[PDB]
């Protein structure tokens, strides 16, 4: 089991919308507009709320397959659409013992603001299916995917307009792949944009460019759009940048070996490294791309030449950024002060509990929460739908174009001087420029677009904590920054 | 809350579908092919989709509400599904999962080509207005709708004793006029509604009429009737009703109608016995006068139900639990017609099989109004009547033929003419007539059907186990001759 | 109907009738409302009813056979939807307007609720005189014009279906069906239901030549058999012993001749456009039919000599005409005036008729037994197979199995001495068996239809004390079936 | 825009504009054709031009506030279908006509033209003073007209896509995308597309406010 499988999570997703509804409430009624009485606006703010909260519908199901032995099995799964304010819905499949409804009902909620605070057009969306992948072969997870397709398809509960799912921890870029080819063959066969019904999908299949990397760039930019404000950084007592910068990330996934790249990439020094067995330390350094060839050759970090065996967690480890990347229980109330980094990274869903968060206000420690910082994975989900609904790969008929422009500006640059100084100035591109142009290819724009959001989500994030005079508080800042967007769709439609 | 709201209710319908079950499963194999029997089994008892909803209400006071409602859809061996909707506070995800397996199986017995399905919005009607109640209908069945639980040819919800006509009006109103406005069968998304609106006639007594004939066709089989030691037929027959609704009211008209005498009449609020007999119309008048039974000048008052009453059927019409292990042995009467769903627990059923006392299972008694059911969707399909353009072909041909013997008579040797029976009949033929034939010839199919199948499983009396072993060999067919 | 006087007269019904109803529908209101409330859903339901819903107006190109273009104009109103799909003929007249269309629209509406037919009234006009186009191009005119209707909903199977009329005939309609088969509804099972009046190869009906002629006679007769209404006309109910006289001699007038003769009706006089016959002692409708179709008119037929104010009992007017006017209404000598088609009675004829005890049956009852027809060509297009044709054989051997179960309980109950007693069908009995096809089902359909709507009116003029004015008793009947569809959805 | 002198001066754009380009079309035509045959199809496409294609007439119940119910007339015009969807405001006037309504669907097939946007013209009216009328009231009739609008094909993203007006706001149109979206157009992916105008939470467009005044500059 995981923290998003955890019931105390689930409470904690609930606390949080109830914190930013009751504080956005006063506010909402000032800028209401409409023809009303105060009685009738106050009624419309908090029935709107009252109408969020909850998820819409909630899919329940039992399907019979097949096994590879011959004996038949019946599969409970379920699938949570907690908003369609915003539709398609959009939301992974976790083929896990420990689902449950409630877990696929606050997953999807969590969902919703997550997506709203990255301006990621979907309400949220979740399913479960209730079994251990690992006692099945690739024939039988193969016959529990398209089955589960068939059964949420005649529902609506996937569609590339309806519900577009997603894999997990859980799940792959083959099972979705399966969802896909199973949609277009069956019920959406006449749809011209059926592939569109699923993301996480493989490149063969209409998959994006750079979706393995989207939530480590994520944590990147979201760190980088703070790291760089110097208003909030002369609050926790350091400079702007990453440049002299320590850091520490709990959790070797994917996640945690993408942000230690891009961290370290721009100046900033990896202290230590903690794993679900054990943890490494060295404060001169620990390189990404040498631990990550160690990791690939001996399955865990123990035992790396150029670290020291750190025992227990990296959370109390002398540092400026502390990022959790896994998904599990790891601030609370006990630890909280003991922590010694200024920048908390959530790069996992619910690392820290609520108790935790009201000491790190206290010690004035800035924790830049899961709900923003964890939405890269899906901000390039978003973009691998608009790509097959585009049925073109980002750039293929401007890049050439682009490049002769470049070209013709340098051009441009060096006749304009050749004239000016008389008569050769040559005015080439430097070595990283024209790697840039000979390598330009779709990840680029996605990259683009993914540091695009969350440089304009940050902002908007910040000047609401701004106005609520949150300070450090940037959690219910993101909370209250999803519930004001999602209130305003519901209130400006009727 | 009913007997169709308690958890106990929904586990002995999961209780009769194990018991059934079991018994099939070895003759199943005989008609790795023991997988397939069980594994038929095991997708043929859970419900297929549950549909959980919450929507947004906004009050006639202003204020928004928030309701929460479910439908679960047990089968789609047979497509659409067909159901009720409850209103009730006491509405849950497991009594519409249990509710709906119900209607699988009641559909199966009688015929009805339904997968079985049930709806609850829990809210206490009396609690709203008739707007409020119309806002919540119509958003229900939008929310229904866009998922697949509403629809012609998916889904055809019905009403219930806490919903009526009315509701069933704005649902297939709603229905039509948006998701469905290019379904030439659109009307046809639910049953219940008023005639106006595209309902059948004779859906008002469709339940009452058939528990007079599921009844009617065993009173009149000797073979049953020498084993409880009693004459075929309903004269110098004695029976009591426990429960004064519309079904224990239509029953009570039914079977006085054809001789049978009620001695006793049970109600919420006490009870009424005469040995001598009680008049329904008599009895009825006074109840739509009085607002009760309690005071009847040709009766005498009684403080508790009439399940221990001296007669010979006993007919449970209210949705409660009657029969239990405590009462079940002071029982006198020898035929127990389940009037409603789940008035006798399984102890009980096992004390009436000992005790040589038949009880005509809710499954079958209960399924005149499913029955008519299916013909109002089917009404609703042919876009016509039911003998709109036959009737007076009939008719003719019916003179005709009198004609030929009168003439052919007269030829040998006469005025051949009608009965004033049969010169009824001509004159006031309508939908009704067709739809009552209907709902006969389905009660009097299946009650063979049952009977055959008591004989096959060597079950004698326990019609119950017949009706859930004939219902779930139906359904397994369907799974296993589909692939 | 292309008349404005008479799309006047059809508002000026509604009005009546919806004044009438208005009192009644509030008592019979069951809501929980307060009485103002109450008072406000009828009038506020009566003012939803009266106009039409929906009107399409286009502007289509055609290419002519010479090459040239031309812009037709077109129009479709539906005027109710409480009932669908829609259902109304297709005018293809330079006299046609758009409120023309409305008020056909209005008419139909109500003409479908006194026969009960689920349909809401509609009509359609395309703005061209057919004598000035080949058949090409009048083709070329009907499949633009479904094509146009279908993209706006304006035809259909479950959304509107459209009909003939005296300018359209069935070529056109199998055209309709043709066009929106394989375009538009080419998904559709039931594509070939979107139109009626197909020819019989298009998925047509049999018995709608004769539908409105069998749906007069019917109409005629349900009034005739009723004591309590002859009673007051100082007549004796049946047919025996009655006298008729028709004017209009075309498909309507003879129908309703022959049949009306078939029951004992004796036919006194007949009026066509040229000139008029009469001989008290009876016209043959056989020898009369022969005649006309050997020299083109009546006039000359050897057993009569050279109609509204002749003796009889039963005054049919079978034209399309205003005949029945305040002149000629004191000089009639009728006692039932069967109006075999629409508005041949002014309002200030009605009001003379009610004065002197004369009783009209409305176009509106009367002339609707080709619209009850259509309802069964859209139903046998929806069932894709033609009526009886699993049933006819089977009726059959049940038929003999009871001449032959009465045959034996004879020889049974008077021995061998006798002998046989043969029971068979009389020569009646086996033409019909022998010859049973879909029209003699659909001819049933008509007959119990007309049957019902009969007893539906007379209820209707008892419940608001109307006596005599069957005119207003269907308007009212068919205003409070509308109102109740509304009113309880 | 509600003067019937404004209609004619349309028509008579139309008409003097047509005969300019007549003589210079039937040159420009390279189809195997005679000279006469040519100028029949010159003259044929302007004769089909300038009409309106379809006019929808329509009449739909709405309960007021107070209880009361009330018959609501409105239409809409779309002139042409040469580009698909049609396009154009919706007024809510007491002042609007049938030839309003068919004389504006004209004029905005021509604009369309001229910036080489897309879609055919069409122009919608209600015969309302919106003044008279609560925000709840408003909303009633903007739902329910979109909803005849829909049944009959004069409001869809690739059939008639709507707009506001001087006498109409973003709220309308918000109203409109939400029913279409919610009823007709629920299994359309492109639903909210059905109109313009819109709010920007609403999917609209970001520099709509000054999008006249710029182009007035431009
Ligand atoms: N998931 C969402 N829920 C609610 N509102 C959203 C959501 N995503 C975006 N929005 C808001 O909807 C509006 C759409 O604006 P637009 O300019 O089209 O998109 P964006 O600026 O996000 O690229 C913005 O105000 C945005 O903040
Ligand atoms: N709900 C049901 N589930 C499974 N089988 C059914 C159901 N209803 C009917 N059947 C069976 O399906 C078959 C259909 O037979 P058919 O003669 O067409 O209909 P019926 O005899 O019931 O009018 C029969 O064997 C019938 O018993
Ligand atoms: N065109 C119509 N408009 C309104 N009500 C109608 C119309 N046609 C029929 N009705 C009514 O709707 C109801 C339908 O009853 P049903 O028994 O299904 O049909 P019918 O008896 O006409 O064959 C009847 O009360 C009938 O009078
Ligand atoms: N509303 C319209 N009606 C007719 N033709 C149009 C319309 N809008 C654009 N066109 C023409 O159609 C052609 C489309 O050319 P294209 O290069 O695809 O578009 P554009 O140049 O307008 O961006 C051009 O010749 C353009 O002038």
């Amino acid at each position: 089991a995981d923290r998003e499988d955890d019931p105390n999570f689930f409470k904690m997703v609930e606390g949080f919308f109830d914190r930013g509804a009751s504080i956005v409430e006063d506010k909402l009624v000032e800028d209401l507009k409409t023809r009303e009485t105060e009685e009738q606006k106050r009624n419309r703010v908090r029935g709107i709320l009252r109408i969020i909260k909850p998820c819409n519908h909630v899919l329940s199901l039992s399907f019979p397959i097949r096994r590879d032995d011959g004996s038949w099995e019946v599969i409970e799964g379920y699938r949570a659409q907690h908003s369609q304010h915003r539709t398609p819905c959009k939301g992974g499949i976790r083929y896990s013992t420990d689902v449950s409804v409630d877990e696929v009902k606050a997953l999807a909620s969590l969902m919703t603001y997550k997506c709203a605070v990255v301006d990621v057009p979907f309400g949220g969306a979740k399913a479960g299916v209730k079994i251990n992948p690992k006692n099945y072969t690739d024939n039988e997870l193969e016959k529990i995917t398209r089955r589960f397709t068939m059964e949420l398809a005649k529902k609506g509960f996937i569609g590339p307009g309806v519900d577009v799912p997603a894999p997990d921890m859980s799940t792959g870029e083959r099972e979705m792949s399966w969802i896909a080819d199973t949609y277009a063959s069956t019920i959406g066969h006449y749809d011209i944009n059926a592939h569109a019904c699923v993301t996480g999908k493989p490149i063969s299949q209409g998959g994006i460019h750079g979706r393995i990397s989207a939530t480590g760039r994520g944590v990147f930019h979201g760190i980088e759009n703070f790291i760089n404000e110097a208003s909030y950084m002369s609050i926790l007592g350091m400079t702007p940048g990453f440049g002299d910068k320590t850091f520490a990330v709990q959790g070797f996934g994917n996640v945690g070996l993408h942000s230690m790249r891009y961290l370290h990439r721009f100046g900033a020094k990896c202290v230590a490294v903690g794993e679900s067995d054990g943890s490494i330390w060295n404060p001169d350094g620990i390189d990404p791309k040498e631990l990550e060839d160690f990791k690939l050759q001996h399955g865990t970090i123990l035992g790396f030449p150029k670290a020291k065996i750190y025992e227990g967690s990296i959370l109390e480890v002398d540092c400026d950024i502390l990022i959790p990347a896994a998904s599990e229980k790891q601030l609370t109330k006990s630890n909280a002060p003991r922590v010694k980094a200024k920048i908390i990274a959530e790069g996992a869903n619910g690392p820290t509990t609520p108790e935790a968060d009201k000491i790190f206000l206290e010690r004035n420690i800035m924790v830049i929460p899961d709900l923003y910082l964890n939405a890269g994975g899906v901000t390039v989900s978003y973009f691998e739908w608009l790509k097959n609904l585009n049925h073109v790969s980002y750039g293929r008929l401007t890049f050439k174009y682009e490049r002769d422009s470049n070209y013709h500006l340098l051009m441009s640059v060096q006749e304009s001087l050749e004239r000016k100084f008389g008569k050769t100035i040559p005015i080439v591109p430097t070595a990283e420029f024209q790697d840039r142009i000979s390598g330009a290819s779709e990840k680029d724009i996605v990259h683009s677009g993914l540091a695009y959001t969350m440089e304009r989500s940050a902002r908007q994030i910040m000047r609401t904590a701004m106005k609520y005079n949150l300070g450090l508080d940037l959690r219910t800042a993101a909370y209250v920054n999803a519930i004001e967007k999602v209130f305003r769709v519901y209130n400006e439609a009727g």
